[PDB]
RNA sequence: UUUCC
């Protein structure tokens, strides 16, 4: 097919994307930027006691417990599946270059042999039932949004007053700009409404990668992680090149003098797409209610709080098959998109509505800074949004329809392999509707628990379930993807948002417990994300708002894990060895300041009484809001917690929104 | 100095 068509920050279509102001202008022209994070207050993530902490503690625990993981990739025992030395990387130093987003994943796959739309007419119906069950019966919910999350294009505003303004006259005048669309006006749309533009592509950093110690050598070798050029991005991989990125960092030596001690290396980095906020006010007013629906009506498949809220739907499968997706954002299906805009029209669903829905997922990306000297240009067209990059991480429904593409793919996958015995219950959109709405309530042989592309499939006893057991067999085997949709195989050490499956020596579901995954306890102890932003006096703003709240609910959230007290003290004691002081000393301190510090944040919070009505949810998402994004949802954690990192529109405007977009 | 329960 064709390259998409590319224009550097100069040309006048990519400076149509960044308003006349000095952060929009900043934001286009940004360069690429590394150093240290600030991993807690006055300590830097290179520090040299603190990677001399990291290069005794990884070793130590690698060394006392390794992986208890059998050949079915199902934990048991000490409930470590891997080695610990995710955490030695120099946090805040990228490996380079990171990747150019693929504009077209057309021929990804098909070279991956995935297919090019629904398979059957079966498959065809399921995929629609989807969309009829989970956008039918919607209720209004005012539309909440991020405090100081940015509005990227064209204003990059990221103040709350501006950002309810953009965001009503958004609701306001979305119906305009969708009719625009539909006639195939989009410099219009965008122009009069800032609906349309492109994402605003940003590197984030998954900061603890695979890293194996080669017993050969001695040496530490870090997982190879593949990045696209220019030219294969911008070909869909026909030209350029696919290589792997360098995460070698001696290069901080004689760059920053930084020391870099042996096996410690740059970190991962992703891609990010921050959303036109004009164009994705209008899908997150649908997709809110749309979250409320599913995690309601069909909370059994995705509604998951904690370790045993899990447990207890697990617990009574005969089978547990925990799945893995190969990078699912870039392989999501546009034809995906299609057929759901299609469905939603059949149900009525507003047109212009849908067209707004349908262009924000196949919107141009503005390349930020991947590599020093290289980005700042525009992928696609956004006179005609074209691209198939996938999902974008920052449509505004991204997980539903990650959510919808995997459950229907993983009830095609026990229907293929398992239960032939349910296709005449499928014949038509109404048994289609009913069979997929009994699936979701769990009231069938064969279930699933999931949420995007994490997920457990289970089988009851039945006739399915010999055939749950043949697919697990060709899953272990791994030669032939049971999938025609997605390159699905299982998980190297079962677990689910989070929480690993903790099997006993019968490996069966009944006897088998969900702990807490202690590597995350590492990972977000010793490598988080982003530093603590001490510069940024809101910290309801921040990325890691209250770090510190983090120590209160640590027991809660891992206390299960077997080797939960040994890792405790390994830290206790390598943090003496590097620091001379007490590691639990130095987070209760942190947790008292975060605690007072939160009550001028909580209105009903007593002006110091204690953490006393906060949940253990509370507690995590305080220390790390991220969490509500990958993990919980809205409902899940208390309301004035909410109110401390969310904001709302009016409800009458959204419900008055809502009315003219519904179909009934 | 930039993203979506
Ligand atoms: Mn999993």
């Amino acid at each position: 097919p064709r390259r998409a068509p590319a224009f550097p920050l100069s040309d006048i279509k990519a400076q149509m994307l960044f308003a006349n102001n000095i952060k929009a202008q900043q934001a286009s022209k940004r360069s690429f930027k590394e150093g240290a994070i600030e991993t807690y207050e006055g300590l830097l993530s290179v520090d040299p006691r603190f990677l001399s902490f990291k290069n005794e503690l990884s070793r130590y625990l690698t060394d006392h417990f390794p992986a208890n993981v059998d050949e079915y990739g199902r934990v048991y025992g000490n409930g470590v599946r891997t080695n610990f030395f995710g955490m030695r990387h120099m946090n805040g130093f990228p490996m380079i270059p990171a990747t150019w987003p693929l504009a077209s994943n057309l021929k990804k796959r098909a070279d991956a042999d995935l297919a090019d739309g629904p398979v059957s007419e079966r498959d065809n119906l399921l995929f629609r039932a989807a969309v009829r069950l989970m956008f039918s019966d919607l209720e209004p919910v005012p539309l909440k949004i991020r405090k100081g999350s940015s509005t990227c294009i064209p204003y990059f505003s990221n103040d709350m007053g501006t950002k309810i303004e953009i965001a009503e006259r958004a609701l306001e005048k979305a119906e305009e700009a969708g009719n625009l669309m539909l006639q195939g006006k989009f410099d219009d749309a965008y122009q009069l409404h800032q609906m349309g533009g492109a994402y605003y592509v940003v590197y984030r950093a998954q900061s603890t990668d695979a890293i194996t110690l080669d017993p050969k050598t001695g040496k530490f070798v870090s997982k190879d992680r593949m990045v696209a050029d220019f030219e294969y991005a911008v070909t869909g991989g026909e030209q350029g090149s696919l290589f792997a990125a360098s995460k070698d960092a001696s290069r901080l030596k004689e760059q920053y003098g930084i020391d870099v001690p042996d096996g410690f290396f740059c970190e991962r980095r992703r891609t990010a797409m921050g959303g036109p906020f004009a164009l994705n006010a209008p899908i997150m007013a649908v997709a809110q209610p749309v979250r409320n629906k599913i995690y309601s009506k069909y909370a059994y498949t995705f509604h998951h709080t904690t370790r045993l809220n899990k447990e207890e739907k697990v617990k009574e499968w005969s089978l547990c098959v925990a799945t893995d997706v190969s990078d699912h954002d870039t392989f999501w299906p546009g034809w995906l998109r299609d057929l759901i805009c299609d469905e939603l029209l059949n149900m009525g669903y507003a047109p212009w509505w849908v067209k707004l829905f349908e262009t924000s997922l196949k919107l141009p990306v503005y390349v930020g800074a991947p590599a020093p000297e290289q980005g700042h240009t525009l992928l696609g067209d956004p006179s005609n949004p074209d691209l198939e990059v996938g999902l974008s991480s920052g449509q505004g429904a991204t997980d539903l329809m990650g959510t919808l593409l995997m459950s229907i793919t993983y009830l095609v996958m026990q229907l293929d392999h398992t239960a032939p015995h349910l296709n005449s219950r499928i014949k038509d959109m109404p048994s289609a509707c009913r069979f997929l709405d009994s699936y979701w309530q769990g009231h069938e042989e064969i279930r699933q628990i999931s949420k995007s592309d994490d997920a457990m499939l289970g089988w009851t006893k039945g006739r399915a379930l010999v055939g749950g057991h043949r697919l697990f067999e060709m899953l272990k085997e791994g030669k032939v993807n049971p999938s025609p949709y997605m390159k699905i195989s299982y998980e190297h050490g079962g677990a689910f948002l989070g929480d690993i499956l903790l099997y006993d020596s019968r490996r069966e579901p009944g006897s088998a417990i969900f702990v807490g995954n202690i590597n995350s306890m590492l990972n977000n102890q010793f490598s988080p994300e982003y530093g603590v932003q001490s510069g940024v006096r809101d910290r309801s703003k921040r990325k890691r708002p209250f770090p510190g709240l983090a120590w209160a609910s640590m027991k809660d959230t891992y206390g299960a894990c077997p080797i939960y007290s040994d890792v405790l003290e390994a830290i206790e004691r390598c943090w003496w060895n590097a620091f001379g002081e007490s590691y639990r000393a130095y987070r209760e301190d942190m947790l008292k300041r975060d605690t007072l510090e939160l009550s001028r944040y909580v209105a009903s919070m007593a002006r110091q009484a204690g953490l006393a009505e906060l949940t253990p949810i509370d507690l995590e998402v305080l220390a790390d809001p991220n969490k509500l994004q990958y993990k919980w949802t809205e409902a899940d954690v208390s309301a004035n917690i909410h109110e401390v990192l969310m904001h709302g529109v009016s409800v009458e405007k959204t419900e008055r929104f809502l009315r003219s977009v519904m179909p009934r």
